C-alpha cells in the first residue's frame, strides 16, 4: 500500500544516505535511535508512528532493515561506512547483479566496485537484479558471479537482505557471463 511504501522509501533514505541531514548520529553499526527516526519521519509524514515503523521492519519482504533493542538501521545500501553483521553467504554458487550494458567496458575491465556504496551488492535473484540495473539505463545486462571464485579470492559474501548480499568488490575473473 502507498502509505507503506512512502514511509519506508524514507526510512531507507534516511538510514543510508543522509541519517545526519535529519539531526541523527549512526553509531558505528550503522543503527539509530527508533524514537529519534520516528520524529525524523515526522517532520515529512505527520502521522508516522514507532509502532507503524516497527510493523514497516518486521513485514518489510526485501530484509532492508533490523531492529535491535530501541535502535534501528538499514541493513545494506549504504554510502557511509558502517560495520555490518557478518552472516555469511556459504552456500550460494552464483550471485547476481544488473548492471546498464554501457558499463561493461569499465567493469569487464574492472570488476564491480562499490562506487558510492560501501560495498558491491549482488542477489540471488536474476530479475531483481535486472530490475536493480533497470534503475540507471534501460538496455541492461545480466552479470553471472562465481561465488567460489570470489571465495577463494578472499572475498567473504555476506547475507544482507533475504536476496541481497554484499561483497567488498567483484574481480572481473569472477564474473563469468554478462547476458
Ligand atoms: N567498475 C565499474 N565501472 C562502472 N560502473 C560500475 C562498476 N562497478 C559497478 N558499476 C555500476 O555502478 C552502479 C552503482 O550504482 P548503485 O546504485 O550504487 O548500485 P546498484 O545498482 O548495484 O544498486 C544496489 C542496490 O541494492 C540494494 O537494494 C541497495 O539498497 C541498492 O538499491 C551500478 O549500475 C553498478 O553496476
Ligand atoms: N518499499 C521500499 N522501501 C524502502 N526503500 C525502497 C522501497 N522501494 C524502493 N526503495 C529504494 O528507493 C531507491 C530507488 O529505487 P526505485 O524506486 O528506483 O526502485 C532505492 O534505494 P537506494 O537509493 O538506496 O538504492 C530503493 O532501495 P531497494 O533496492 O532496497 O528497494
Amino acid at each position: 500500500k502507498p502509505e507503506r511504501k512512502r514511509v519506508s522509501k524514507l526510512m531507507a533514505y534516511i538510514l543510508r544516505h543522509s541519517p545526519e541531514e535529519f539531526g541523527l548520529r549512526p553509531d558505528v553499526e550503522g543503527f539509530v535511535s527508533l524514537n529519534e527516526l520516528v520524529n525524523a519521519l515526522k517532520t515529512v509524514y505527520p502521522e508516522v508512528t514507532e509502532e507503524f515503523v516497527r510493523e514497516i521492519v518486521e513485514n518489510d519482504p526485501a530484509g532492508r532493515y533490523e531492529i535491535r533493542g530501541d535502535r534501528i538501521r538499514a541493513r545494506y545500501g549504504h554510502s557511509f561506512p558502517v560495520s555490518l553483521d557478518h552472516e555469511e553467504d556459504t552456500e550460494s554458487r552464483f550471485l547476481y547483479h544488473g548492471t546498464p550494458r554501457r558499463n561493461l567496458p569499465s567493469i569487464l575491465k574492472e570488476g564491480l566496485k562499490p562506487m558510492k556504496r560501501q560495498y558491491v551488492h549482488v542477489s540471488t535473484d536474476k530479475i531483481e537484479a535486472l530490475e536493480t540495473g533497470r534503475r540507471h539505463g534501460r538496455e541492461v545486462v545480466l552479470l553471472v558471479i562465481d561465488a567460489e571464485c570470489l571465495r577463494k579470492r578472499g572475498f567473504k559474501i555476506y547475507k544482507a537482505g533475504k536476496n541481497v548480499r554484499i561483497v567488498e568488490r567483484v574481480p572481473p575473473d569472477c564474473i563469468t557471463l554478462a547476458v
